[PDB]
């Protein structure tokens, strides 16, 4: 599956589609991929959830899941895990895109990778980063 231009951009973020069964991802950008080492073609209509393994706080995926559920945003941090079984920490983004009359049509996830949980100042230029490029995919992911 070749990169859109959407994906192309060079941040680390997917797109999915609540309409479809389990909120598969539908665009995943190319670093995305790089850090995940999965190809596109392995992640497309499947669950982020594939991620996740035995050191993920279960509580967070949590509140991961009651935010889409109740159609909002969150951002917190959780233990991601690569094709080839290596850890990351991923200060994550997730946001609804809404149409012209308000209704959720995709949620945007932004992920940040480190090496650790971060606190105080780099947890705060962290989240500015994630909310700053959720904005500019919104403005993307309009004319999709
Ligand atoms: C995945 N990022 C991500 C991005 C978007 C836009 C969405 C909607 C979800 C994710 N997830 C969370 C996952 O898909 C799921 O929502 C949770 O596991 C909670 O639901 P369940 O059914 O499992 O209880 C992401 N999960 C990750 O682990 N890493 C991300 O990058």
């Amino acid at each position: 599956f070749l990169a859109t231009t959407l994906e192309r951009i060079e941040k680390n973020f997917v797109i999915t589609d609540p309409r479809l069964p389990d909120n598969p991802i539908i665009f995943a950008s190319d670093s995305f991929l790089q850090l995940t080492e999965y190809s596109r073609e392995e992640i497309l209509g499947r669950n982020c959830r594939f991620l996740q393994g035995p050191e993920t706080d279960r509580a967070t995926v949590r509140k991961i899941r009651d935010a889409i559920d109740n159609q909002t945003e969150v951002t917190v941090q959780l233990i991601n895990y690569t094709k080839s079984g290596k850890k990351f920490w991923n200060l994550f983004h997730l946001q609804p895109m809404r149409d012209q009359k308000g209704d959720v049509q995709y949620f945007i996830g932004v992920q940040l990778d480190g090496t650790e949980h971060v606190r105080d100042a780099a947890e705060r230029e962290g989240v500015m980063l994630i909310k700053k490029t959720a904005e500019n995919i919104d403005e993307a992911a309009k004319e999709l």
